[PDB]
């Protein structure tokens, strides 16, 4: 089998993209937002505190005749960026882009934090990270992704985002239409739960690379591009009036600027993102101060290739028994 959908940026900024998930039998379509950074499918619902719920759409698990509580499970979960959500979990009929999995595990929120709720364009998330993150209890549970492998022509999911525009998700197959050239592969690390694999240097703008290798994870869920201290400065110093401001929480540029182009490498060959990626807007409405889409990682512990990279490339997230990322422009 195979699938494919469509995912779309929820604001101008590619802030985050969403992906239409059918849920339930008659089908419920929910809005999620794709991430190989975590591994939980987790849905606003109906069991929801009400006073969370701002415009998202819920899931009624009585309302499925597939529904089933999963006796006794819990979860729990919070993210890099402090925000988390909670609540128990149903097995259901999950179909992503025309691939059905029968007995997914899907996570109601009862609780979500803040930031889940202010943003009504996200109905929940379906995690594609490996399924030893997932945080089920007392008895973990399986992505879609890993619910799926068994039935797909190849155990493959292919991330192709867009900048400023659609994308697509494709399960179970690689569309060499999609991308230029060839895709370089190169090899994951599962020890943490993630996506993990090593770059090999980067060039700023037109600049000499530098090899040197950035161990870091393919986080579909994170906006920005997280690098070590010594790579982002080397960055923005390519940019006049670029600085780092403690008070915004990141590096800053002045709305003006032309910004150069960030390549990164995949083995022997580059991923070019090209400067407009890196602008994520005036820091406030209609400030001259604009955010730069690349940032320091000294604070999280991890470097992260997030959408700012991720977008530039067709990107195949190939779960084989001995699991690789590959690489391609596009």
């Amino acid at each position: 089998s195979t699938g494919s959908a469509t995912t779309t940026p929820i604001d101008s900024l590619d802030d985050a993209y969403i992906t239409p998930v059918q849920i339930g039998t008659p089908a419920q379509t929910l809005n999620l937002d794709f991430d190989t950074g975590s591994s939980d499918l987790w849905v606003f619902s109906s069991e929801t505190t009400a006073s969370e719920v701002d415009g998202q759409t819920i899931y009624t698990p009585s309302k499925s005749t597939t529904a089933k509580l999963l006796s006794g499970a819990t979860w729990s979960i919070s993210y890099g960026d402090g925000s988390s959500s909670s609540g128990d979990v149903y097995t259901d009929t999950v179909s992503v882009g025309g691939l059905t999995v029968t007995g997914q595990a899907v996570e109601s929120a009862k609780k979500v934090s803040s930031s889940f709720t202010e943003d009504s364009t996200i109905d929940g998330l379906l995690g594609l990270a490996f399924s030893t993150l997932n945080t089920v209890s007392p008895t973990q549970q399986k992505t879609f992704f890993d619910n799926a492998k068994a039935s797909l022509d190849s155990p493959v999911f292919t991330a192709d985002l867009g900048y400023h525009a659609p994308g697509t998700y494709n399960f179970g197959f690689i569309d060499t239409t999609a991308y230029t050239g060839s895709i370089t592969y190169t090899a994951v690390s599962t020890k943490q739960g993630f996506w993990e694999w090593t770059s090999t240097g980067y060039a700023v703008g037109s600049g000499t690379f530098k090899s040197t290798s950035i161990d870091g994870i393919a986080d579909t869920g994170t906006t920005l591009l997280y690098l070590p201290a010594t790579v982002v400065s080397a960055y923005w110093a390519q940019v006049s009036g670029a600085k780092s401001s403690s008070s915004v929480g990141g590096y800053v540029f002045p709305c003006s600027a032309t910004l150069p182009s960030f390549t990164f490498g995949v083995g022997s060959a580059r991923i070019v993102i090209p400067g407009d990626y890196i602008d994520f807007g005036p820091i406030s409405t209609g400030s001259s101060s604009c955010f730069g889409g690349i940032q320091s990682s000294a604070g999280i512990g991890i470097n992260i290739f997030g959408d700012v990279a991720l977008k530039a490339a067709f990107v195949v997230f190939n779960g084989a028994t001995t699991p690789t990322l590959g690489f391609a422009s596009k």
